[PDB]
RNA sequence: AAAAAAAAAA
């Protein structure tokens, strides 16, 4: 990094690039052979340059404790070449499989989308989007060499892109990779399983499969179902977390309560399927061409070696299990993991809960998949063949040993066939998700969720105490470490939180920032931005408030892609959860008692937008297919007319004297309108007060709820809203 | 200490 931003070596490696590859111009040879001996001459040239810039300047098989250097190459090496060696051969026993079930099949379209030769945008966009900072695959080299040197690779890396094109195989250099073993948390470091593999490859490599990621990435949503949450941009892991609470607020809810709620983890998945199955199912959904054709050769006979205590052990082939750490690797995670979620999902002899019209079964992460079965005796039965099944062609073991279950029973004679016969590790108390805990009982969620919460900054609090810095230096880290992870509770369970325990939040705080001193400077000023002179003090009180609005912004986008939204109980009329903001109040309707995450979000809802003095039901960004239009006899189709030329506001359709007519589209489109429906219109917006409602400058609350659609930064901006108002 | 989750911290 140091010698990458010397000007003389900057200059003297561009001028080697320009002068070497048009030296050996031959056609004897090849493109990636060629790459690799630019690099190794790069790295001499390094070496060169960093010498003249000096100049100038555990238990073993048997169980017994073993701390012998030489001793320990001999097994953790045999271990992780044993599990990854073993290449499943059923090739026409797994076949069979996937032409039980059914997979999508891309349209040609998204084909040649993905068989689009590469651009001279894409090489910009990601080497551009490379954070920094990191380390990659070895190589002699850093992550810095391609974000400094981008100028002579722009047109350079086509051409060597372009010899992928004529012969669809990767250079040597690319297989190569560093796994590096890291502890898992809270894990005891003597067994040989306990680490994690981290394989770190060519950031060319790691390039290379981006793009592979990328072009499916655009294509990820149409190809998983919804389910997984894991690695897709635009949906969160809290997801399934909101998603599963409310099934055993359900189960509590339901009198008759005989189903049973499994939290499968694998150990390792992610270095135990196997390479025949991934790519095979890549060309059963309709993949072919270059997409098949250098996916193949990327695990054509992938290698990796390992690195510990300073040894530069040698590698071995990776007969089976996808590199670590790969972009496109979690990618492929899912698509593996697909195909058994659809195999769950498509077996009718295993039921799914059945909440109201809307089906939920089951729910995926990387790791921690999670299973909503009833009539375990069935049931549980008929989930542990598919997955042996699985497991014969993909070598997905489940880790019963590590894995939870919670069992909901009447009676005692039914439990004691449970454990007898399913190995799953009954707890009848708790579960980890995510470092969440998913109590038997909705009434103990506030019990098991927060007492341990506020009780972890407790001992975290009681730890940077003797550090000797200044006050500023309290405030940073609370955002840093204990700020973003208890957002993590809000967002996955926002409850009712009595005053009381914001008070401990609050408090502990206090004698963190000023060292168990009194407050040298107000609380309400330092509260402020930095304009004013204060320094933005996290407020968790809005911050909650703010986390109980945030997902407010669903309601109105309505993505299909969720679901957990529909999964609260309700037995009356059905779902109104679409036309709630920005709508026309239903009256002599309230929700509560069953409901426990939408009424409060409403009535914050509520709460928020009287104190700004807003009419939320009629605003510029109404969606037109809003109930207001719906509350009288209006026709179905007639909204569809309009929805593709307009569509998003009923403000850009037109109010006051400007019925259906303010764009020259409109006037093209008022045919297409039903003359009944003209007339229905047309007295929708005569009366003075429906004109000023809408016809108004949509402030800054209204924005973020309607725009900003990539909800990344959601709590930035309504903590900082909340800010002002509060 | 990598893919992805995130608070923005400017």
């Amino acid at each position: 990094n140091l010698l990458l931003n010397d000007y003389w070596v900057h200059n003297e490696m561009k001028a080697e690039i320009k002068m070497f590859f048009e030296t050996n111009e031959n056609k004897d040879t090849t493109y990636q052979n060629l790459w690799d001996a630019f690099k190794a001459v790069c790295r001499g040239k390094f070496i060169a340059l960093n010498a003249y810039k000096r100049k100038q300047e555990i238990k073993n098989d048997k169980g017994d404790i073993t701390t012998d250097p030489t001793e320990i190459q001999t097994t953790i090496r045999e271990y992780y070449k044993h599990l990854y060696a073993n290449k499943l051969e059923n090739l026409e026993e797994m076949d069979t499989f996937l032409d039980t079930y059914t997979l999508p099949r891309l349209n040609q379209e998204e084909v040649e989308s993905l068989n689009r030769p590469i651009t001279g945008s894409e090489i910009v966009a990601i080497i551009n989007s490379l954070p920094t900072k990191k380390s990659p695959g070895p190589d002699g080299f850093t992550a810095e060499f391609y974000q400094r040197y981008k100028e002579e690779l722009v047109p350079f890396l086509l051409k060597l892109f372009q010899s992928i094109e004529k012969e669809g195989i990767l250079p040597n250099s690319f297989y190569e990779a560093s796994i590096i073993l890291i502890p898992k948390p809270g894990r005891d470091t003597t067994k040989k399983e306990n680490f994690r593999p981290i394989s770190l490859m060519n950031i060319d490599a790691k390039i290379l499969n981006k793009i592979l990621a990328n072009r499916i990435q655009q294509h990820i949503k149409k190809l998983i179902h919804h389910d997984q949450v894991g690695f897709i941009p635009g949906m969160q892991g809290w997801f399934n977390i909101r998603k599963s609470i409310n099934v055993i607020q359900h189960i509590n809810r339901a009198k008759d309560k005989n189903h049973v709620i499994i939290s499968i983890d694998a150990e390792k998945a992610f270095d135990k399927i196997q390479q025949p199955f991934m790519l095979k199912t890549l060309n059963k959904l309709g993949i072919d061409g270059m997409y098949l054709k250098i996916i193949r050769a990327i695990y054509d006979k992938p290698t990796a070696n390992i690195i510990l205590n300073g040894q530069k052990l040698e590698a071995f082939p990776l007969k089976t299990g996808t590199r670590q750490g790969c972009p496109l690797s979690p990618l492929l995670f899912n698509i593996v993991l697909e195909v058994l979620a659809r195999a769950i999902r498509q077996e009718k002899e295993i039921k799914g809960i059945q909440l109201g019209k809307e089906e939920v079964k089951l729910s995926l992460f990387a790791d921690d998949m999670i299973v909503y079965l009833e009539n375990p005796i069935v049931s549980a039965q008929n989930l542990l063949k598919l997955i042996s099944n699985f497991s014969k062609v993909s070598g997905y073991k489940i880790n019963v040993q590590k894995s939870q279950a919670f069992l909901y029973n009447n009676n005692r004679q039914t439990e004691s066939q449970i454990m007898g016969e399913l190995p799953f590790t009954i707890a009848s108390k708790r579960i980890k998700y995510l470092g969440i805990q998913l109590t038997r009982d909705v009434k103990d969620l506030f019990k098991e969720n927060y007492k341990p919460l506020l009780k972890e900054i407790k001992e975290d609090t009681n730890k940077w105490k003797n550090i000797p810095c200044s006050w500023v230096g309290r405030i940073n880290i609370v955002k840093m470490a204990i700020l973003p992870k208890v957002i993590y509770r809000f967002n996955a369970i926002p409850i009712k939180l009595p005053m009381t325990f914001f008070t401990e939040l609050e408090k502990t705080t206090l004698k963190f920032i000023w060292n168990q001193k009194r407050a040298r400077i107000a609380k309400s000023i330092l509260s402020q931005k930095n304009k004013a002179g204060g320094i933005t003090l996290p407020d968790f009180k809005l911050y909650y408030k703010a986390t109980v609005t945030k997902t407010a912004w669903y309601w109105y986008q309505n993505r299909d892609i969720d679901q957990w939204n529909r999964t609260e109980p309700s037995e009356i009329m059905p779902h109104i959860y679409n036309y709630l903001i920005f709508d026309k109040p239903e009256k002599n309707k309230q929700w509560g008692k069953d409901s426990l995450l939408n009424k409060w979000c409403w009535e914050n809802w509520l709460a928020i937008c009287r104190k700004l003095k807003l009419d939320p039901f009629l605003t510029p960004y109404t969606k037109i297919n809003s109930r207001w239009i719906k509350d009288l006899n209006v026709k179905p189709k007639t909204i569809k007319t309009l929805e593709e030329n307009l569509g998003i506001t009923i403000q850009d359709i037109g109010v006051g004297k400007d019925f259906m007519s303010k764009t020259p589209k409109a006037m093209a489109t008022k045919d297409k309108i039903d003359k009944w429906d003209l007339i229905k219109l047309k007295s929708f917006c005569t009366a003075k007060e429906t004109t000023i409602r809408v016809n108004r400058q949509p402030t800054t609350w209204e924005k973020i709820f309607a725009t900003y659609s990539s909800d990344k930064g959601l709590i930035s901006r309504i903590y900082n809203e909340l800010k002002q108002i509060y």
